[PDB]
């Protein structure tokens, strides 16, 4: 009926003495305490365990009465730490002059304590004494600890006035450290929300230095600076896309990228493109004055980054443009031709083909296996290439293995010149989808093109979802309706499967199986195919079921979670999507900066005692960034909240 | 009619993967190509009750992967009457990787950048029409065209 | 290439003298103002056309200079609303103990301004001497003026203090305020912004000041008073939403919803059906007994509003299987019988017809007519009717004029019996859609099934816009193949139109197409009904564009459209759904709580001293609703930032 | 601040008037916005511009301009063509009579301000509810 | 004549709200400094 209540965690009750011990501390009445001290005759005084009548004097700070019980051999203990935790700098130095249960780890040290607070003040008065920060890397011994004393230490390295006090480059230690901070949101998998606020606030404190940049100067001098546009390459590496994506740095950018053309037109976007296709029209014009002589009046006007740009792709426009006219201007009737020779435009498609070819690998040389996979555009491109070597050795094969004309209804069912015709087209669609990823140039199409390919991850994640319902399905199908497959000669105009008028064997083997369920996605399987000739009423009746059960989890679910996941990821993506879009075109720019392969794919086939000035100069701009970022982040520092403690403080001193 | 931009923008890109698509398909079609003589009732082309000769032209071959976004084309279309397998199971493959991207990525896509749109949209919604409506009385208010066009001549 | 700067309205500036009486008023000095006072008789021409200093003496809450103006004649103006305004209590009533700039609209009067402040204190200080407010009703000028002096208004008679203080029955006059600021919002169509918050205002006021009940005496007392559950009557009438979801007043009605049978809160979800199954086989003879023995030990089980919604549920639910058997029980003699009788099902589900039509007619002129309308479950009652109604004398007639029998082959083309059997289905559609009303009473599918129909109207007006495209496009399509239409004789098995198995003449005439562009919204029109026999290939081309321009602005654009509309307003409904389906459950409940009507339709066709009390306890309670909720109240409108001001000012005296 | 700009105001003083872009590409962006920005200082309009509706509109305009030619700097612009687009807004909610704001909106330069308010797209000014 | 009072209620209203708690608190402590007497 009733729930009695006792204490259960008892304590060891203070008593009434002591209590107005520290009722007087807790008001600051330096009298009482004095004579309370002044019983030396060693009776409740403090001992290693003590009581602790300091940690109230700290939280006062009250500086009068904590330098009263220092000299009277009170046990400081772990003092410093509640000081530096009050970031008052007048206890601290107090403190720090005089050199069981704890509300810290024991893992702390001052000075990572006071990294953590990130005050200037106290951070800076406690370097000038021997401070260390142990390097982060035993973890079996004790693994909590273990996690807990490493995520401490980098919380303390990822302090902007730690790192503004004491790097040499605070620039390239937020790089370092922002990087080292994301991956080990991802290998410690347990303690992520914590490690990505750290690598956020590391990103945030390079972005915010160079906000404090007041020139040109200044800022060339940063971007240009080589450790022994580098500085610029190194944020690229490290994927500081918000530091990439500045005003200032992208407006640099856009002077390099133009050049001495005007092409920072914004107006009458109708006579931008006019103006365009007038350099892509006479593009050949300036790769061979650029090739009988560099140095002209209209040889180096191929060097300007934006005019290259739009040269190489009037040059790839051209290809295709060459391809799609082989079906359409040239066979007329040579196709009954078993082998034949390559044609008008093969023989004059060829050189493009080994320009791709030869570009990829002059460029394969820098990098590698690593950084050329991660950039899925070169996948594509892989495949182009691969798929061009075939088609290219099995003509020639089918060149020697046959000489005369038979009709194509006479072929064999893997004849080489079809295999190759296979191939050639599957290439022709790789070729034309490249042209997706010029999109990024333009500002108009560039954040879209960029927000389409940055959720197909989760696509595939879906597509997995899929593939094993789908597979679960057709393995019913199958296991029911293989008894009743007919041989085409039984079927109508001998024709077995789907992809016939009267579609049959939709579920008679694995394989057509698999195709059947495939198309019933886009509503391309007829009804009629869940039936067979032994019209076995019960039997059509469970695989009509079956198929009408797929129908409901496919396109009334499956496809409606695909949806909903579409629209949540969406929203995510549009909010960064003009920062991912800049990223991306940065690396655009750059690719035409370098003064290597300038020449278009039909063309490219023909084959210190500065230094220590250098370092000076971006010493000095990194001085004067520190000294404003520090001055602007003291005067954000300060808050109604925080001014009217101090102010409350003042007003205590009445006594005159 | 405030976010049929983004539409247009859209159509821009699913018109290069339109044009990629078409031309692989008649690439590896027009060898079969077939006169209007041979087609049952004198009919060539997908307007007809069989459709035949799909992918034989460029102009017919964007007009048949335009009618396959609503289902209009059989899949009998991707069969010749040569019968080689390996060509018609190749076809097939590049119709069926069509419609993957276009009707469960391209049109999903579109979706959900119509959804994000309408939100922003739908809070200044009444500010927008007040505006438009205001156009409209003001355009009544001049003494000069009053009467109609079948008066106004 | 410099703005020159300058004051374009600069008004006279205070001399050097009058700038330093000014900030001695401003620091509290008493005897400078006193002196300065003192000696101004003969410069300073204060009048009813001086320059003030009051405003500055009200600003501070310091009442000795304030006091001290007044004792020299200061033209005071409208000085009492800068006090109200600032809310200080103390220089209110001095200002009133005293009998061309202004912050304020002259339309204001002391009591609305206090109103508007909702300060009680100062409300109940003013009303105190007799005050009034205007009653509001363009104006012959200034129709700006009449829209600002009316919402002035309401903003006053909408305070909540005010409605405390004078209000005989505060619950009723929230309870009309509100529905008059509702409506307002529509017909003030430019203000709609400011009326929508007052009435949000009033409602939340009277859920409130129930909130203050702390047994159900008091609420039983408050909910079935009666001006002249008659309170919770209103409430429905007023569309008081929140007020009717209360817990409290959800939980006295389902005690009356189970009138001492068992509550059902323990039951399992699957017995939970298993005994509601029995309660409705049992409708039969609980039916009788309370025929011939109203007063019997089961005669009045029925009277319970919750069985007797079972009871009326099952004998609904009978009708509906009852005609679902008829198409599965009369033999195929009839199919050749012209005019046949009705059959043994249609004799014996005919009192159950009149039974509804009883029932309508009984509730249709309880409600009147406009009550009726607006309940979109009675169209669908009244159309079902009237249907029947039909299909009866339908059948009738043709009992009359034929007499033998013929087969259907050779059948009028608008046969009577025809005619009947279509009407008779439709009206079997509509019966059984009439189910999802049931939904109601369920608290797993009563808020969805509102949610459904919360939108509908949002449908409604998108497919008014598609409609006028179905016109615009069907227009073309027909204009151009109306040339081509052939004769049903010339088609394969004479067969004209798209319900054919080879669809022909799409296009035709105008109503067809109207048929043709709809079936294709779900792909059941084939592409070759854009062929013609001329085969004329420029305007077959042209009719295939036009058709599939309809397409992609149908099945792309506006469909698209209808699904981003629809995501938006559920995630508003859905924040608000289950006080709108506790809204609509408690309209079912008090249905069946009234004698009237208690049996089924298949047996509903058989043939003061005391109120001077009952308002004086009403009153009672009231007084004690209003006063814990003024003492809430006025607690709760402590604050931070107003707590701090009045801590300052007696810190500010410091006269020791 | 109302009252130090007037304090500055009555010592004759000036500001340069906005547009030298290669000798400092940094520097010229930077000066160029302080410009912008204390132009559309409802303060400044208030007390010292002759009709302080038409330069709202104007500014407000030429700030939304701004926001596409300096595409880098653009979030900062669009907050400042906002910030003039409000002041409009709200110095007209001052008035108290339908004399007033008839002769506000058939003031003619030389309901004519009404039509500049839709020339220059002035939304939120023309659907006020008065 | 209209757009100076316009411009002078705006000016008097935004004074007002110009006032805040977070500001206020500033000069009441200033005030409180003389405490001389
Ligand atoms: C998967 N599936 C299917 O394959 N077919 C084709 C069979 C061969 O053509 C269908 O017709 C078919 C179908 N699901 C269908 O809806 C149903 C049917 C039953 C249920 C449900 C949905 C849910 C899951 C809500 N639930 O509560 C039960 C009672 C189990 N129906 C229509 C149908 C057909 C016959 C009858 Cl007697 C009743 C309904
Ligand atoms: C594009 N495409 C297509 O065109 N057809 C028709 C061909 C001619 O009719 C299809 O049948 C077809 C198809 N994608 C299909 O699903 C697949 C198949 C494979 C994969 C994936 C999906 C994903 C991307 C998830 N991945 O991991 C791999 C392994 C590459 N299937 C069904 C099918 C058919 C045969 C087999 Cl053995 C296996 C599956
Ligand atoms: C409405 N419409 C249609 O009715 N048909 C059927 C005709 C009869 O069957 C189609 O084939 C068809 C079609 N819209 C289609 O895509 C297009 C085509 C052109 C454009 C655009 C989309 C947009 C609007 C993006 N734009 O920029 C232009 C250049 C005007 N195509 C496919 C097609 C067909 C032939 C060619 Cl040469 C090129 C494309
Ligand atoms: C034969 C078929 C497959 C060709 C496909 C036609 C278009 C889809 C292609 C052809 C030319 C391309 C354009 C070539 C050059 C440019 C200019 C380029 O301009 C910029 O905005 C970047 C330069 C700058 O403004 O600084 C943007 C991409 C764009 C429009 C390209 C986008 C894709 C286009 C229009
Ligand atoms: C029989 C087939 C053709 C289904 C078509 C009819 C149903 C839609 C109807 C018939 C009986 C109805 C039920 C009759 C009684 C109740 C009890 C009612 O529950 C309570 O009053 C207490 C329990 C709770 O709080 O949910 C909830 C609605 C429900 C389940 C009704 C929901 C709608 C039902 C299932
Ligand atoms: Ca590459
Ligand atoms: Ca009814």
């Amino acid at each position: 009926d009733r729930i009695p209540l006792q204490i259960v965690r008892a304590e060891t009750e203070l008593s009434a003495e002591e209590k107005a011990f520290l009722n007087a501390v807790e008001k600051g009445d330096y009298a009482t305490v004095k004579q309370a001290l002044q019983e030396a005759e060693i009776y409740y005084n403090v001992n290693i365990n003590c009581m602790s009548a300091l940690l109230i004097a700290i939280e006062n700070e009250n500086l009068e009465i904590m330098e009263l019980l220092l000299n009277h051999s009170v046990y400081v203990g772990d003092a410093l730490l509640y000081a530096i935790r009050k970031e008052v700098v007048g206890a601290v130095e107090l403190l720090l002059s005089y050199r069981q249960f704890s509300e810290f780890t024991p893992d702390i040290t001052p000075i990572m304590l006071a990294a953590h607070t990130n005050n200037y003040e106290i951070i800076k008065l406690l370097v000038q004494k021997r401070v260390t920060i142990p390097r982060p890397h035993s973890s079996e011994v004790d693994s909590l600890r273990h996690s807990r004393s490493r995520l401490n230490i980098y919380k303390a390295l990822a302090s902007p006035s730690l790192i503004a006090l004491s790097s040499e480059d605070p620039i390239l230690t937020a790089f370092r450290l922002g990087w080292e901070l994301k991956e080990l949101s991802k290998v410690e998998n347990e303690f992520k929300a914590e490690y990505e606020e750290l690598s956020q606030q590391c990103k945030l404190f390079a972005k915010d230095l160079l906000d404090q940049a007041r020139s040109s100067r200044e800022l060339e001098i940063i971007l240009n600076h080589r450790d022994d546009l580098a500085k610029l390459k190194v944020a690229i590496k490290y994927h500081q896309k918000e530091f990439v994506a500045q005003p200032n740095c992208q407006q640099l950018l856009a002077t390099l990228w133009y050049d001495g053309f005007p092409g920072w037109r914004r107006k009458h976007w109708v006579v931008k493109l006019l103006t365009c296709m007038t350099i892509g029209f006479l593009f050949p014009m300036l790769s061979i004055a650029y090739l009988i002589s560099p140095r002209s009046n209209l040889g180096l006007f191929i060097k300007k980054p934006f005019i290259k740009f739009i040269c190489h792709t009037a040059s790839y426009l051209t290809f295709l443009f060459m391809l799609l006219l082989a079906s359409q201007h040239i066979v007329r009737t040579d196709l009954h031709v078993q082998g034949p020779p390559p044609t008008v435009v093969e023989w004059m498609i060829l050189p493009w083909v080994l320009g791709f070819i030869w570009g990829e690998i002059k460029e394969m040389w820098d990098g590698g296996f690593t950084e050329y996979i991660h950039d899925w555009w070169n996948l594509m491109d892989f495949a182009m290439n691969s798929l061009y070597l075939a088609t290219i050795s099995l003509k020639i094969m089918a060149y020697v293995k046959y000489n005369g004309s038979r009709p194509r209804e006479e072929w064999e069912m893997w004849h080489p010149t079809l295999i190759a015709e296979a191939l050639f087209a599957i290439s022709n669609i790789l070729s034309s989808l490249r042209l997706i990823s010029l999109f990024t140039a333009n500002s108009h199409l560039g954040p879209l093109q960029i927000s389409l390919g940055r959720m197909l991850l989760d696509i595939l994640k879906f597509l997995f979802i899929y593939c094993l319902v789908l597979l679960a399905f057709a393995n019913g199908l199958n296991q029911l309706y293989f008894y009743y497959e007919t041989r085409a000669i039984d079927e109508p105009n001998n024709c077995k499967g789907i992809r016939c008028e009267k579609q049959n064997n939709a579920f008679s083997t694995l394989f057509e199986t698999l195709q059947s369920l495939f198309w019933s996605v886009f509503g391309l399987l007829n009804l009629y195919v869940t039936n067979v000739k032994a019209r076995h009423e019960f039997t059509e009746f469970v695989g009509a079921t079956m198929f009408g059960t797929y129908n409901v989890i496919s396109l009334v679910v499956l496809l409606n979670m695909l949806i909903a996941m579409m629209n949540n990821s969406y929203q995510l993506i549009a909010d960064h999507a003009d920062i991912e879009w800049k990223f991306a075109r940065t690396k655009l720019w750059m690719s035409y900066f370098d003064e290597g392969g300038t020449l278009p794919p039909p063309f490219n086939i023909i084959p210190n005692a500065d230094s220590l000035i250098q370092n000076q100069h971006y010493q000095e701009v990194i001085r004067n960034l520190v000294k404003r970022y520090v001055a602007a982040m003291i005067r954000n520092s300060k808050t109604h909240e925080g001014l009217t403690e101090e102010n409350f403080k003042e007003l205590k001193q009445d006594i005159s």
